């Protein structure tokens, strides 16, 4: 019933006993596992939802099974009785937010799951609301590029009505122009995004690297078109330590991971509209999006860069070249004084992390092909650590696209 | 669509479903509750399993429900009727073999499951005899640097008698001696055989590179050691193309690998020895069994040499060196002239395999995790394609040492 997790490095064992308080199928089944796959395709269920988030937060700050706790408790019971929903406080969703992060199963990062800034962004009621909020956030966040971990929750789906959306996917991203001649500018995976947004009327660049502007939109309303100030984006510049060209080569990134699109669960409640960030991992630039092939794809370019042999998959370029491409977005990050974090240092501190659960819940969630970093595998200690998937709420879960 | 896992390719937009998955008849770890991929160890019924492998069998051979296939059916009855157990005929054998290789979700190797040479001995009614067929194997699959996938068949498992079984896990190992002070001299994976070979009379080496002893069982009977000559087992020594100091650090392996101590079912009959042998991927000797921190463990020494910053992670030293050493166990049997691929060429081809059998069969057991190299992962196809893993028979599956 409980299973047995075994290191495959240090032969050290441990068990999970926290997917025992697991609310929700995944899609594996005894006959088959589906777990690589990346996408899954009542007041009765709600009032015990709430009733269990509840009882996290008051246990949480070990107020649990008192006054305060009980009190609180007929505050949802009777709310959902008469208008079929209910509300959180802020410290509750503060509680919570904080928390479907810890539940992430594809997080690396969550060793800072502690450490949130948590806006609440719940008295909002209009798109020119919504491109403030998210204007503050991106200030804060950034912070002159000593990165900082951040959240701003929008209000939450109503059973009468549109929900408030975010369009993109992340907020910052780049625009991808489709071309006659069957090729892409820029980044091909937000070409989908970037016509969407010509379709609202967009004045739209040329360039590989025009970041897009933002569609918000509020219930029941066609969305807006905000650009975003020049200067709350921040961009890193790519230079190699070693290798004078590699600059030559126009290759910059963004500094902030800000994902847009993705619905956040507290309580039996569902936020549309919470997007939030915190600092890359080297690997999400140098390795998916230059290094993929339905993205930027510029690895050939680097290794006819360096004079090394295109012809053969057994000499290596592939390898050699990622590696250089990590190697210059460490270093450009270092001299622009910009958060980074390698993927060395990364999962091992995602190891203590897993360690730091296992005492303070009995295990922590995790997925494995999501969590070993997309080079050098094995050389990281992820990769011989055995892991467990389920899915706790709080949590973040993706969602439709809004058109 | 279809009620059938639905199965993307990410890189290429592409959509399958399986169907094979319903042949399946034999449950692996998950459930709806949690996902146990990672895991690396995760009479009524004899007849059951039996009539479905005869109709495997006429099937391949398009006889389904013909005289000859009922006859078969009625034979095999009447055979574990007055027995308890039934013999498979000789192309029933070979076809069988071929089977469970191509149902090996772990295996990427399987473009050419259909090439096997399979080689009864079903025959063999000694510990020496076995030596002998087993030495004819490597003779054969070695066939001096051209590799040659073969299978070696002894008398299956049978009610009351004991079993058949080599120890070693397999063929070709080096020792792995425990030194005085704590440390391991040799193959740290082998600690635990090499002491069993010297317990039983053994006299050991001193070295790095020793080739183990074998120990064979037959029913019953005390273990028996046999050595292997020399000249038998082919060995590689370790240049790199252009750093010329890496082959003075002595490295080496050899050409076979051969997988000794997997259990072998068909049509519920079990074979418990079987070596297999085929031919190795780059990445199982040059990241994992040299790179691995519990085994060889010679990825700090070699970026010393190549001059890194070893102090810091950041510097992508374990990256860089990992490279250098994948390309030189690639140049290293290229010169000898002796069978390798290269993650990069292997990928490509399973990609190739997957688009085959779902035409022949509506899909492939695949474990994703085992797939994707331990290097590069995202660099090759496989990465960006969701896999369905589940179990069809015969398989090769694990069995316990036996001691
Ligand atoms: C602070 C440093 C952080 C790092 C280095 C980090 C790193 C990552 C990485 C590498 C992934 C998967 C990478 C990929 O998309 O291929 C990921 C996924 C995820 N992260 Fe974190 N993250 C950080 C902060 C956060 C924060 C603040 C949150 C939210 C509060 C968060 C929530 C999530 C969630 C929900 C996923 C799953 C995405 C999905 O399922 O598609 N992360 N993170
Ligand atoms: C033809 C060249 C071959 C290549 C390149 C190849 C490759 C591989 C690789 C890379 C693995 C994963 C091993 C690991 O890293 O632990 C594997 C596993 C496996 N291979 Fe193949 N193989 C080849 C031939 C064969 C043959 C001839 C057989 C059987 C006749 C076979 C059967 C298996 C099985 C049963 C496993 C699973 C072992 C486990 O589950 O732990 N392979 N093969
Ligand atoms: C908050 C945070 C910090 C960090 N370092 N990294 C992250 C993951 C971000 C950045 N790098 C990828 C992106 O991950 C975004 C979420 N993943 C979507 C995968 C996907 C793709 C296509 C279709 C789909 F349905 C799903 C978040
Ligand atoms: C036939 C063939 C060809 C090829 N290239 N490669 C292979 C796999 C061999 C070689 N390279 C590793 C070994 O695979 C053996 C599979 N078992 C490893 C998993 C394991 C389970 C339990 C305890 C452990 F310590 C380890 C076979
Ligand atoms: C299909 C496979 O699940 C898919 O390619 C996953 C693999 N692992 C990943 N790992 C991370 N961190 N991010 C990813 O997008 C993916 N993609
Ligand atoms: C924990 C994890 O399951 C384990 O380390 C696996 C991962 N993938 C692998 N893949 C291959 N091909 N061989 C292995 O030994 C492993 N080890
Ligand atoms: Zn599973």
């Amino acid at each position: 019933k409980f299973p047995r997790v075994k290191n495959w490095e240090l032969g050290s064992i441990t068990y999970d006993t926290l997917c025992a308080q697991s609310q929700q199928d995944g899609p594996c089944t005894p006959r088959r596992c589906l777990g690589s796959l990346v996408l899954p395709r009542p007041a009765e269920q709600l009032l015990s939802q709430a009733r269990d988030f509840i009882n996290q937060y008051y246990s949480s700050i070990k107020r649990s099974g008192s006054q305060a706790h009980e009190e609180r408790l007929q505050e949802v019971e009777a709310e959902v009785a008469s208008t079929g929903t209910y509300h959180l406080r802020e410290s509750e969703l503060v509680f919570g937010a904080k928390q479907a992060w810890r539940n992430a199963p594809r997080c690396v990062g969550r060793i800072q799951w502690g450490k949130l800034q948590v806006f609440d962004a719940r008295d909002c009621s209009s798109a020119q609301e919504m491109f403030t909020y998210i204007c503050n956030h991106i200030k804060y966040a950034t912070n002159r590029g000593n990165l900082r971990s951040a959240i701003t929750v929008f209000p939450q789906r109503a059973p009468g009505r549109g929900d408030f959306r975010i369009w993109n996917s992340q907020l910052v991203r780049y625009a991808g122009y489709r071309q006659q001649d069957g090729s892409v500018r820029g980044d091909p995976a937000n070409v989908e995004i970037t016509e969407l947004c010509i379709q609202h009327g967009w004045t739209p660049g040329n360039g590989r690297f025009d970041v897009l502007p933002l569609l918000l939109q509020a219930p029941d309303e066609a969305p807006e078109l905000f650009v975003l100030p020049p200067e709350l984006v921040l961009e890193v510049p790519l230079e190699h330590p070693t290798l004078e060209w590699f600059a030559a080569l126009g290759l910059r990134w963004y500094a902030l991971p800000a994902v847009s699109n993705m619905l956040l669960e507290i309580g039996g409640l569902e936020f549309s509209a919470a997007p939030f960030s915190g600092w890359y991992m080297s690997t999400e630039i140098g390795t998916r999006n230059l290094c993929d092939p339905h993205r930027y794809n510029i690895l050939e370019d680097v290794a006819v860069c360096m004079d090394l042999d295109t012809r053969t998959t057994s000499s290596l370029w592939k390898d050699k070249a990622a590696v250089e491409i990590n190697l210059a977005v460490l270093h450009s990050f270092q001299l622009a004084k910009v958060t980074i974090v390698d993927h060395h240092a990364a999962t091992v501190s995602f190891m203590k992390h897993l360690d730091n659960e296992q005492k303070a819940r009995g295990g922590c969630p995790a997925d494995w092909a999501w969590i070993v970093p997309p080079i050098s595998g094995s050389l990281t200690p992820v990769f011989h650590q055995e892991m467990v998937n389920y899915i706790l709420s709080p949590a973040f879960r993706y969602q439709p696209d809004p058109w």
